[PDB]
């Protein structure tokens, strides 16, 4: 059933399955994976005969969590062309520039359209054009007027997305159907994902966690995947979402998990269902998040490590019939090589930390229009991901941090990711995060901001003195910033410098 395309991959899963549940709309949908398959050749027929869509053309789509944009997401990279998803919240401006940036020759939207990506493609000269899914006996309606030999090779473009600029420029990143084939067997390896796994997305699928993990790895097992029916994730549907279509695990990022143990203490379900296991990702797990979230739903919560130019996953911690889950580590490389490299190129022994690099079929072949980013990234294959790690004597990867984010006191640099993780612990604290600032005699200092709990107060001296029974004096946040509000990333990150910025 494995291929070295996506494409491919999901018409062996079709042939095979065509009568599993493959893609549910909350109380409305329930797609099977041949009906699936067939909307998706239609609509790509669509595409080329009546959009005129070429091998190689930019499709940028801009929906919320929804059937159409599944349908057209693998109807775009059927066509062999690219698909490009932009977060529906971007302005006109942001837009033009993604549009632009892209290469992008037609927008798709809902009927329901989207105003600011309208006037950008307008403004652009770009073609939009609507999908729209009515009932089971009719194809996807297109609002363009009126596939099979169509072959998908593996070098060709599928995915365009950018990088969160966290701590550089963003960089456009083009990945193939190799790329995506590549990860989506990478992810149903380790996750052992079969066709009786369901899953419900929480995530927005413009990023490619949710993308890659939550959608197209399920399709890829003939699993069943599930979207909430307003599009978007809410806490207060989720567990009878989870429920109703007999989901066997989910996979989310920190702070989303947070936002659903906060719904577990305020209104625990009656009953919860029991899982395989539940995922994390993109943003460090604190063990004491992970501890909590196995006493609340009673199954196995397994952390991994991703990006965008790894085409996410990079490693992860395994199933616990192959082997223990580690709390405060990311597991192990899964389908790809991984170094921990010195500055001088030097792979490093156990417990030494160094860049973590890799290598893989996974791996994006380099930035767009961006010869200096790929000279500086990429060497004899292999791609430094900017991050700090070692690997202990079990090969489980920790991470200490990005590069740029590390806290340099005086000669002695400082893990946010580790500190992060004891504020966590503070009986009072609902959310924390640790940065960097300068200090005029240690050149950096580490300070921190906390949101305390409902009803609780929580003075710094108290954030302090917690921290000093529970960290070398030396890592201790010298300024602790109580606030009621941390803003995420749409990938739903807390950026270090914005926070850092706000509270200088
Ligand atoms: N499990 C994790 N723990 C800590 N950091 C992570 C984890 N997964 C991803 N990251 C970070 O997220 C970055 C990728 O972000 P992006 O590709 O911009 O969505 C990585 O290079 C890491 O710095």
């Amino acid at each position: 059933m494995d291929s070295d395309t996506l494409s491919g991959l999901l018409e062996n899963v079709a042939k095979k399955f065509p009568d599993r549940r493959a893609l549910s709309v909350s109380g409305k949908f329930n797609l099977t994976h041949a009906r699936l398959h067939d909307l998706i050749e239609r609509a790509a027929s669509r595409l080329v005969s009546d959009a005129g869509i070429k091998p190689g053309d930019v499709v940028a789509l801009t929906f919320p969590n929804t059937v159409e944009f599944v349908i057209m997401f693998l109807a775009v990279i059927r066509a062999r062309a690219t698909a490009a998803p932009l977060n529906a919240a971007y302005t006109a401006e942001e837009f033009e520039f993604y549009l632009s940036d892209s290469d992008s020759k037609l927008l798709l939207t809902s009927k329901e359209g989207n105003a600011p990506a309208q006037e950008a493609a307008s403004k652009l000269k770009i073609s939009h054009v609507t999908a729209t899914l009515l009932d089971a006996g009719s194809d996807l309606v297109l609002s363009v007027a009126d596939a099979t030999e169509l072959v998908n090779h593996p070098d060709d473009g599928a995915l365009f997305l950018h990088t969160s600029g966290t701590t550089s420029r963003p960089k456009g990143v083009p990945l193939t159907q190799l790329n995506l084939a590549s990860s989506v067997k990478n992810i149903k390896a380790v996750y052992k994902l079969t066709e009786s796994d369901s899953t419900v997305i929480v995530l927005p699928l413009f990023h490619v966690h949710g993308l890659l993990a939550g959608l197209l790895s399920s399709l890829g097992a003939g699993a069943a995947v599930t979207l909430p029916a307003a599009g978007r994730f809410s806490a207060t549907t989720f567990w009878p979402d989870m429920k109703k279509y007999n989901a066997t695990w989910y996979t989310a990022v920190p702070t989303i998990h947070q936002i659903i143990l906060d719904r577990h203490a305020s209104h625990p379900e009656t009953e919860y269902p029991k899982l395989r296991f539940i995922r994390s990702c993109s943003a460090s797990l604190a063990p004491v998040i992970l501890s909590r979230l196995e006493e609340a739903f009673g199954a196995p919560v397994l952390e991994a490590y991703a990006m965008t130019e790894a085409t996410h996953l990079m490693s992860s911690n395994p199933l616990p019939e192959e082997g223990p889950h580690k709390p405060g580590s990311v597991g192990k490389p899964v389908g790809q090589e991984m170094a921990i490299l010195n500055e001088k190129g030097e792979i490093q022994e156990p417990n030494n930390k160094g860049e973590v690099c890799i290598r893989g079929p996974n791996v994006t072949k380099g930035y767009k229009n961006n010869p200096e980013a790929n000279k500086a990234g990429f060497e004899f294959g292999w791609f430094h991901t900017g991050d700090i790690g070692y690997f202990d004597t079990d090969g489980y990867l920790h991470l200490v941090g990005r590069i740029k984010e590390l806290i340099n006191r005086g000669g002695e640099k400082i893990s946010p990711i580790e500190v992060d993780a004891v504020l966590l612990t503070h009986p009072d604290v609902s959310q924390g995060v640790a940065f960097g600032v300068p200090d005029e005699k240690y050149g950096e200092e580490i300070n921190c901001a906390v949101i305390p709990r409902e009803g609780t107060t929580v003075t710094e001296e108290d954030i302090k003195a917690f921290c000093k029974k529970n960290l070398a004096a030396f890592k201790v946040p010298k300024r602790v910033f109580i606030t009621d509000n941390l803003p995420k990333t749409a990938s739903g990150k807390i950026q270090r410098r914005i926070v850092a910025q706000h509270f200088l």
